[PDB]
């Protein structure tokens, strides 16, 4: 069920990670100004949707629920053990840890991926 | 060692603040029906949230804000198209009716008469008709008229359309969640640890009421109150009780409806006449059952103020009669009971109290100026059975002295009916992108 | 040979027209303007500057000048229909002139009415006594009058609690679109601009109506400028905006008294129902040696396009009823048609004074030209006064002839569309275009 | 900054794809007021899906830079690499070979299908 | 050996209800061409389809029903800003018009004058006007009030606007698809061998009338006849011809309109006098013509009901005058035609038939009893001249199986004229995607 | 051909139309007017995003045609292979396959959900 891991450590979870996916668009899909705000509801949740599908495709991951990314951990946002973190700690306890680096780790991910295009390009 | 790795699809989210539908579990005409179109039919899916905590602030919820919206664009939306009443903003003749009337309705009904346009524009007709004294007031057999002349533009609410309250399920938009706390003993502000995730809220009745909040839900273990600051006066104490008081309505009398064409296609409803001796409306709760769970409420209070303390009771202290008496709508009638005789008592560590009441049918709803409805009197006796669930109370003064603390019904603002049943849940927004430290590296150069 | 190769997130665009949103800097609390541009601006303006970006603009093309004059009559109506409807005062008027203590000026100008106005209640009358403008009033046929507009449309008034002031407007574009601004410090509306950056929302445009006279605009950078679509079709209008403002100072001299009385539920008319002192006709005073030299500036700006060797002379309006006549604007919410032909007398051949301007005063409005709908402007209680910066004006040319070397100049105006291009001539529109295809020497691998 | 490479040459300009990409969806992210914003909005989002789905068809989703096996026709403007890529800015190209925009768009499409196929007939 | 395979951009489609956009090919004061602003493409381009076999359902046709409330919609739109009449539901006084009357009309014009309002509230001016008295109720010279003044007000429908109807076309959102049947001889309900797909419809002139149907298309090769349940005397026979029949329908009198304001702004427009003789309205059908038309009728008929089988046909049993006669509205005016000279026949195996009209102006419409308009006279005479291309019938008796069956016209449901030029089209959904089995595997 | 050209072609021959008919969702496209027409378009990005979301989900997310992981079943249908591509259209094949859409659907996330898991211990 849809958000059955909230609860669950951060490895446990990604086991299922396509239930919250499938179910951003299959809850669109399934008095004048009643109209205007059920459109401005569903027009927002397609806009959000397209923002979180763009960057995963600007930073370099595309049909996968899980990239890996040749951007370095930085000590300095986060420095624990990875078994903690895996094995003993919730995604929501995580994601309260490290919201501060969010626009940083972004703008690194976006860099990455548009020198290893060009990159790439040359070579070939 | 390790990089950035990207994860889609994490199961987390954060507070947010969105638009609501609305949808029925399906009587025809129904206003609250007609709107909240959207089958309840699915299962309601409940999915319990094993190990998670999260904060709920009922103060600070806007399921409620929105819920009171919607439910003022109802009322605009269902008057729309129904007969404006302009015509009738004349001077009318009055007399009083002395005819058969106890004393406890004596100067109550007045029999006016005035000189009415019809569908013909150059002929006019005489009309006599019967009202309220609240409903009328004196210009200068004297000269009256009716009380918005001066104010508001009145509408004659549609005898075809009814307003009976039905359960109403909020629902999430896609990309929204409901959480609901069903934590046992909760105060309404605070963590809360049984947690679950829902689609939909459960059905709420949108009753509206004043002091008394009537079919709502009831407390499990005990008597729970609940307040924005207990110790700051002047606010608002939510009472929800685990027991109901049961409450019996009456108008006695046998109203005969009439009606007149003021225009095309345009009637008008107003009281004919009444068959019967007059009798007042009056509501009944039983006296034991309203003495024992206003024992329970005090100590409740009693936790929150000490030991030793003294909980007396008063009534209300004065004002429009929307606030200082308990304003339901009954039948389709809207009454205005006096509770004094409910909150008299001291409380120091088959009999029924009978509340008189008195009908009105030019309604100023929702707190507003301008925007006046007229109630088309109903043919027949009124009766309606209904449960109290729950109190609006104040605490006033602030005193130190004797210890001894009074509270009063209050008014409150049309939110709080809705806050009472709302308090248990909260609304968030899911956000599937995460990031986290791993190992793993890409191996394409 | 070379293969085709495909990049998203090319920075190229092609000229557009879409719809733009309204934005205000979000700081009175009872204005249309403010309640309407619900959309705080950013405070950063992040502006772009595009290094070696050529860019063509029209300001006499500019889709942003149509939309402004499509919102403004439209946030204009929505504002008023919440509002009290006058047709039961469209009644038979019982009239005399108002002749105690008027100075020479005033003394057909000021009419003293009587009339049967209903009441809260349907079936009583009672009689208002008040004062309106001949402007207002016309003869039926002490005499009978009616207002003027009882033969074509029902007069609103205005709610006496909502301000029209004009507040600076941002407009911004949606996603996927940019504005490109022009910054040549000379740009006469037209052609290539050379120094362009690209902006998510215009500057503070204030929306100011008027007609022969702009005001409260922004000022010429150096020299003034005279823009035109074409200088050669006398019937197409010229604009000049002037590289200094030239003050204006106007007064409604009478201190009023405003009345008020019901006409049915919850609705309220108000009137003028007295006056204290002297009546006096309204004035506005502009420096004389300061317009002579504005005017000046402008001659020599205009002799760039005619020769040196010519006349160039002003003369005053003619047709075009009051509106077109007269330079009108509103103050304190009085509306005033002031006569500018002590302005425009002057022929040009190569402290201390004031031009006073007598003004005349009219509550019922038609507006943006339409002829079906009318508003009622309510008094403003008080001595009323008010200044403005002129910054530009309004010219157009009477015609050529066989053997003239004087050119002939007179105040005029069209629509309100020339207000608007006055400010948004610098402002272009423009969509963007991310996919881009260009030959390289990368083949797909297969 | 957004559009800052406007001026800049083809070849300079090619690493600022991320920023206009960005630009678009991130910046998406009375009623006749409301009916206008949203169609505004609606046309932004049918716009990007338009090009989206274009480069999918083609064979380049998900990639800023795509490499096709559509050799470029002498029949389009031909130019050298040291003024097209080297000299040239993408606004002057774009007018350049603005008339063979829907040819280049049918050949790539055709390329993409037989590909497809060739992969499922070896499989 | 065999998995399965995802494949996107298939072509097939499930059939659905969508909302249908209108257009129409490039008077501006017509309310349908204002409505359908969208431009047409100059080239329909549609696309024959090979080897497909489609399935047809008219009765159950989402098409109509949208046309029927876009039409609705469009009317109410329109009557939107223009006058309402409310102060002249006043009382009336009226007495006959009998100068210069034929005897037929004898009772049809009355001479009515009342207090209107003037443009000033103190002010009452005196209107004579001409009514019919079809719009025209005794209260008890005498006194009388309209006919509409106890169920709604009225609106006078703008002069300047015209609803004179203009062929449009539904077009398909994207996403969707019109099917189109091109079977000769399809009568509305089964499969159909021959079919096409297009975006667009042919365009459709949405004329409205009442038993005979007006201005549509004709039959290629035969008459056609359809019905949803043919052995059930409770549904409607819509029948189409293969030829037209000419009908000549005037208004003689020469009328002269005059004007006044009720209000600020506000024009009433009405019949003043009436220059020239009083006759009636009347249509003229070619005798020959219309016989030879009903023969051809009848035969099929006979296909569907037995060779031996009489077939005859009379007039409407009764009802309001809108479903009793042959409503149709042209030159702008509404007129209310008798058909008995058209269906008093009996079928066994230049003489125009002159039906008399009356002109009504107080229009209920759309059978709404809330509402009404009042429809503004014309100045002048008026002529016009409309193909007939299709009855609808309304089949009774033959319970006692007399062998003989009678066919009388009928049916007040616009519903069924938009059907008759929506019979052969279709709109499905696209669904581009689906699995198939096949010899290859997604390798790791 | 065009548009639905291939509607009656069999199955092996309409694959080659596939693009013609992708593209056509995105590239064909009174105050309650303007809402239901605006309705109309929401719902069509709605249902382009749906069947995009499923493939994506699927592991097919940049190509027309995909061999799964997921093994024909005999619930599914027992019809030779070559009478399926050669002999039947995509019309008259859909029809026999009605019910199994869902267990498909069901299958096909299963596999990529075991797929993608491998890669992140591998790198
Ligand atoms: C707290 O909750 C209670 C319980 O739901 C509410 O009490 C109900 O109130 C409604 C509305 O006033 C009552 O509904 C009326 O019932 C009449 C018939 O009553 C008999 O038949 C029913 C059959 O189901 C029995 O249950 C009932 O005991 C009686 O034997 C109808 O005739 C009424 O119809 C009216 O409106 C329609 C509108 O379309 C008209 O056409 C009709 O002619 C007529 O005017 C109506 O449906 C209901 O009976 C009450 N229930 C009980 C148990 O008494 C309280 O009102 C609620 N508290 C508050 C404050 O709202
Ligand atoms: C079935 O189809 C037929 C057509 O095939 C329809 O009949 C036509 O109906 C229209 C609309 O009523 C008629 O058009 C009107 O003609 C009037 C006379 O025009 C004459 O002069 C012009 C040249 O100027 C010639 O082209 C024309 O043939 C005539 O000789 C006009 O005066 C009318 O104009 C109206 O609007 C203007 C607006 O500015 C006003 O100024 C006018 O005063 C007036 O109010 C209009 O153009 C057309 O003539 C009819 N043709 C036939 C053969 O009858 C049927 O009505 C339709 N059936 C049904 C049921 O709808
Ligand atoms: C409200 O009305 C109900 C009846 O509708 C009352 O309940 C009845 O009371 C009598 C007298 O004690 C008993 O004989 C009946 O058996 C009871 N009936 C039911 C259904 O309970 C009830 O007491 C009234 N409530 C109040 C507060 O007056
Ligand atoms: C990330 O690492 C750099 C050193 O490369 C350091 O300067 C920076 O401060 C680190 N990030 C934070 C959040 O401090
Ligand atoms: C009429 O009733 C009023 C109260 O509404 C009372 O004050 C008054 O004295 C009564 N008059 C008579 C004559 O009964
Ligand atoms: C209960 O009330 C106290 C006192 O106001 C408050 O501190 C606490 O957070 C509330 N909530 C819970 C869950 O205890
Ligand atoms: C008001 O009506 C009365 C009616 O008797 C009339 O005499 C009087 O002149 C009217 N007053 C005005 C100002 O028109
Ligand atoms: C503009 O041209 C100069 C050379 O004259 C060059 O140095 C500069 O980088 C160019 N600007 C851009 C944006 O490329
Ligand atoms: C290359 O261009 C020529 C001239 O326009 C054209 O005839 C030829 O078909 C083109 N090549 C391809 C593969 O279409
Ligand atoms: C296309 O070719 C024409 C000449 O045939 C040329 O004028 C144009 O600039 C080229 N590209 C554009 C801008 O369409
Ligand atoms: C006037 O005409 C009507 C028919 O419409 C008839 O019933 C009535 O008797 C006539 N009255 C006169 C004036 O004879
Ligand atoms: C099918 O219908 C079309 C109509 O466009 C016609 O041209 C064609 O000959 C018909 N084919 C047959 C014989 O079914
Ligand atoms: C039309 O044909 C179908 C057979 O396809 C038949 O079932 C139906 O009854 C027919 N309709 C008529 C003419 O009654
Ligand atoms: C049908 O015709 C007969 C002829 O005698 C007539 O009496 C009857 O009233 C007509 N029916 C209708 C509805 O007009
Ligand atoms: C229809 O079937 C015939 C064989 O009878 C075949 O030749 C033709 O190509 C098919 N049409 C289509 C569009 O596949
Ligand atoms: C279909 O697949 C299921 C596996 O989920 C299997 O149990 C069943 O036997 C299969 N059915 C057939 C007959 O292929």
């Amino acid at each position: 069920g849809f958000l059955g891991a909230a609860g669950s450590t951060m490895g446990a979870a990604s086991m299922t990670l396509t239930v919250q996916a499938r179910n951003l668009l299959s809850g669109i899909v399934q008095d004048t100004h009643w109209g205007i705000k059920q459109l401005q509801a569903r027009v927002l949740a397609v806009e959000h949707y397209l923002r979180d599908q763009q960057l995963l495709g600007i930073w370099g991951c595309s049909g996968k629920l899980i990239c890996c990314t040749n951007v370095p951990w930085n000590s300095s946002w986060s420095n624990r053990n990875l078994s903690e973190i895996w094995d003993n700690m919730t995604w929501l306890q995580w994601d309260k840890e490290i919201s501060n680096y969010t626009q940083i780790i972004y703008g690194l991910l976006e860099e990455s991926q548009n020198q290893q295009e060009k990159n790439e390009q040359d070579l070939l």
